[PDB]
C-alpha cells in the first residue's frame, strides 16, 4: 500500500524527477509516480484533504502559506545536520507560524543582464544610469529597458529605500502565557517526584552532594555543564558526556546560554569592532587562541565547532543545546525561576502535591509581573 | 581609534588579548582587554553616560535588557558571514527583530556518566528506576544531580511540553503595508523621472524589453533565469550580475523558492521525508532534475557550490540573498493588484506619484 504520488508543474524537469523516483523504487520497492496536471496548485487544496491528493507537491513557497493556513501541509522536522545542508534564508521561505512546512529546492530572483559588447563593465548604481544612457544614445543605443508594466520587475528599486509589502513582525516572548502549569510540566515533575518517592533519588540532593558522589564513583550518572568537567578530570573517574535522556520519547530540553559580543551603541569605534569580531575573533585562529586560554565549550562558528566536536563531550554539549531552548532574554525570567524553585522543592518534599505546586507557581510567576 | 573590550574574569581574556595584539599588528589600532568585577552591572551604568567599553562579552540573555535601553548597536553582517555561524545562535542575539550581538560560544547541560560503572548510559528517563535497582545491588546509585535549582530539573520538566514563556512566532502584519511611505515614493519618483527624462518609455513591457535587448538595441535589461535561453538563441554576448543600488542600498528583488510540501493527510509521510531528504536533496538527485530542465540556483549548499561556477547562477544567488523572500500569505494578491495600478498610472501622466501610492495603500488594506 506504500507509494509516492508527486505533483510538479509541467515546466519543471519532471522526467528528471521520475529518474530519482526510479532510483528510490529500485532501493525500497516503493513505486514513485510523478504527475504534472494542469492547474495543480488550484487542484491541491481541492483534493488534498479528501484522501485522493498527492503525497508531495512542488510549487513556489509563497503559495504554501495559504495551504498552511488551512492545515493542508505536514510539519516537517529534519534533523539539525540536515537543516545545515541548505541555506538558512531558504528555510525562512518555508516557515509558517514558526513551523517548517516544506523542503526548499531552488532559488530564483531577478538579476541585471547586460550586453558585454555594448557595455563591458555594467553600472554599480541606479544613479549612474541617466548619464550612461546619454553616452549610449550618441551611438543610437539605450542604457536600460525592462518590463515597467509588472510591479514584480519595478519593486526591487521601489523597495531599496524602504518600500515593503507587509511588515514582518518579529517573534516575541509572550509574558502572559506561562507554561509551568500544563500537562507536560506536570508529567515531568511527577516523574521526578516519583523518583524521590521510590527512593531512586533523595529530595535534599544539591550541587555539592551530587558532584562529590559522582567524582567519588558512588553514582553512575550526573547532570551537569562544561564548568564541571575539570573537577571530574582530576578524579579517578573515567567519564563520558552524552545527550540527555528522553522523557515520553521527547528530548530533555536544557536552557542554552550563548556567550555573545555586543557593541556599545555610544562607541565611536563600531566599524573597528565589527572588523575585529567578524574577521579576527570569529575565525578558527581567533577562537583557538581564546579556547586554549580557557575552554569555550562548543562554539557558534561552524568551521571551528567541527574541529572542537572531535571531542565527544563538546559534540554532546552542542547536541543538547540544539534540542534545548535558548534562555529567554527578558527580565521576567527572574519571576519564573523564583516561582519554579519553590514549586519543585515543595513537590520534591511532599509539602504540596504536583498539581498544587505548579498551580501556585503559575499564579506567582504571572503576579510577580 | 581604539578598542576597549570587557569580558568576565572566568573567560579566556589572555587568549582574547592575543587576538587583540594581532589586530593591532595589522591595523595600528590598540585593543585593550579588561575584566572588571561586576562588569554586567557596570555596563548599563557607564554605557548610559556614554563612557563604557566598545565591546562587551556576556551571556546573550542579559543583552535583552541592554537592547531594551538602546545600549547596543544593531549589527548587520553580510549573508556570507551570517552563514558561518549556526542559525540558532543568531536567534539568541535577536531582539525586536534586530541582531544586537555576535554569538561566540554555546553552553548547555549534558548527561555525564561513569564508563566503568555504566559503559552505555540510558537513552530514556523511564529506564532509570530499573537501572538504579540493579546498581543498588552493588551499593551504587544510577543518578544524582542538583534537585534544589530549577535550572537542573527544568530539562526533564520541559521535555513533554513545559515552557517558561511562549515564544509567539514571527508573522507578516497585514495591517502594516508600506507602499505609501517615503522610501516607496523615492524609488517610484526616480522611476517616473527616468520616464519624464526620456531614458525609459512608460509603455515598455516584457516583450518590448526582451526584443530590444536580444536585438542588441539596449545595453541592459532586468530579468530572471527563465529569460536566459532566449538570449542564448540571440547574437548577444551577455552577462548576468548584481542589481544596481539606489541611494547606496541594494535593489531588493523578491525571492521565489521552489519548494516540496508533504500532504498532511498522506499515509506516506515517512516515505516522502526519506525520498526528499536522502534521494532528491543530494547532488545526484538535484543533478538528475537539473539535467532535464535547469533549476537555476539551488537551496542545497553542496550542489549550489558546483552550479555557481556559472557566474549567472552566482549572480542569481547574490541577488536572492540581498532580496526579500516573497511573503507567503494570501494578501499578496491585493498588494500586487493595487501596486500594478499605481506604477502604471504614475509611469503615465494619469496620476501623480503621491496620489497613485495613496490610492494603492487604501486598496491594499481591506
Amino acid at each position: 500500500e506504500g507509494k509516492l504520488v508527486i505533483w510538479i508543474n509541467g515546466d519543471k524537469g519532471y522526467n528528471g524527477l521520475a529518474e530519482v523516483g526510479k532510483k528510490f523504487e529500485k532501493d525500497t520497492g516503493i513505486k514513485v509516480t510523478v504527475e504534472h496536471p494542469d492547474k495543480l496548485e488550484e487542484k491541491f487544496p481541492q483534493v488534498a484533504a479528501t484522501g485522493d491528493g498527492p503525497d508531495i507537491i512542488f510549487w513556489a513557497h509563497d503559495r504554501f502559506g495559504g495551504y498552511a493556513q488551512s492545515g493542508l501541509l505536514a510539519e516537517i522536522t529534519p534533523a539539525a545536520a540536515f537543516q545545515d545542508k541548505l541555506y538558512p534564508f531558504t528555510w525562512d521561505a518555508v516557515r509558517y507560524n514558526g513551523k517548517l512546512i516544506a523542503y526548499p529546492i531552488a532559488v530564483e530572483a531577478l538579476s541585471l543582464i547586460y550586453n558585454k559588447d555594448l557595455l563591458p563593465n555594467p553600472p554599480k548604481t541606479w544613479e549612474e544610469i541617466p548619464a550612461l544612457d546619454k553616452e549610449l544614445k550618441a551611438k543610437g543605443k539605450s542604457a536600460l529597458m525592462f518590463n515597467l508594466q509588472e510591479p514584480y520587475f519595478t519593486w526591487p528599486l521601489i523597495a531599496a529605500d524602504g518600500g515593503y509589502a507587509f511588515k514582518y513582525a518579529a517573534g516575541k516572548y509572550d509574558i502572559k502565557d506561562v507554561g509551568v502549569d500544563n500537562a507536560g510540566a506536570k508529567a515531568g515533575l511527577t516523574f521526578l517526584v516519583d523518583l524521590i518517592k521510590n527512593k531512586h533519588m533523595n529530595a535534599d540532593t544539591d550541587y555539592s552532594i551530587a558532584e562529590a558522589a559522582f567524582n567519588k564513583g558512588e553514582t553512575a550518572m550526573t547532570i551537569n555543564g562544561p564548568w564541571a568537567w575539570s573537577n571530574i578530570d582530576t578524579s579517578a573517574v573515567n567519564y563520558g558526556v552524552t545527550v540527555l535522556p528522553t522523557f515520553k520519547g521527547q528530548p530533555s530540553k536544557p536552557f542554552v546560554g550563548v556567550l555573545s559580543a555586543g557593541i556599545n551603541a555610544a562607541s565611536p569605534n563600531k566599524e573597528l569592532a565589527k572588523e575585529f569580531l567578524e574577521n579576527y575573533l570569529l575565525t578558527d585562529e581567533g577562537l583557538e587562541a581564546v579556547n586554549k586560554d580557557k575552554p569555550l565549550g562548543a562554539v557558534a562558528l561552524k568551521s571551528y565547532e567541527e574541529e572542537l566536536a572531535k571531542d565527544p563531550r563538546i559534540a554532546a554539549t552542542m547536541e543538547n543545546a540544539q534540542k534545548g531552548e535558548i534562555m529567554p532574554n527578558i527580565p521576567q525570567m527572574s519571576a519564573f525561576w523564583y516561582a519554579v524553585r519553590t514549586a519543585v522543592i515543595n513537590a520534591a518534599s511532599g509539602r504540596q502535591t504536583v498539581d498544587a505546586a505548579l498551580a501556585a507557581a503559575q499564579t506567582n510567576a504571572t503576579h510577580l509581573m
